[PDB]
């Protein structure tokens, strides 16, 4: 996974964090960081409308899984994959997964659960990567990602 791996961790989960605490990690990368910054703004840009605009989907989906606990999470990648994989592949539709790690990271810190959002987004980070390796290289990565939402 390497660099396109550890860049899309470095955003999700900085993402999910922010949506659910404050917040910042004023936190270094510092790597491929350039690429980074522009990606968490974009997402934090283009995630605005999805997730209110899912309020409905989410909430669904969110009280159909009950998440309650760190091993509730644990379990979620099959479900992941079966909603997120087969289909048109764009961007939009890879925002609406982190988007509704978001959702789901905010009532993780509602029921007093913020310990399970790493997991959470270490999670939906190895789904992304996993199903959809090639499309992403051969978007340019994350680069590519804020030219769709310029
Ligand atoms: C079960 C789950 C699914 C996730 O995303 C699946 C892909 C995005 C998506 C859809 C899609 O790819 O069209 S429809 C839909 C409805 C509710 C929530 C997400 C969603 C993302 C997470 C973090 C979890 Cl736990």
């Amino acid at each position: 996974g390497d660099e396109l791996y550890r860049q899309s961790l470095e955003i999700i989960s900085r993402y999910l964090r922010e949506q659910a605490t404050g917040a910042k990690d004023t936190k270094p990368m510092g790597r491929s960081g350039a690429t980074s910054r522009k990606a968490l703004e974009t997402l934090r840009r283009v995630g605005d409308g999805v997730q209110r605009n899912h309020e409905t989907a989410f909430q669904g989906m969110l009280r159909k899984l009950d998440i309650k606990n760190e091993d509730d999470v644990k379990s979620l990648s099959r479900v992941m994959i079966h909603v997120f994989s087969d289909g048109v592949t764009n961007w939009g539709r890879i925002v609406t997964l982190i988007s509704f790690g978001a959702f789901v990271a905010k009532h993780l810190k509602t029921i007093n659960q913020e310990s399970c959002i790493e997991p959470l987004a270490e999670s939906i980070t190895d789904v992304l990567v996993r199903t959809k390796r090639d499309w992403l290289v051969k978007q340019r990565g994350w680069d590519g990602f804020v030219e769709f939402f310029h």
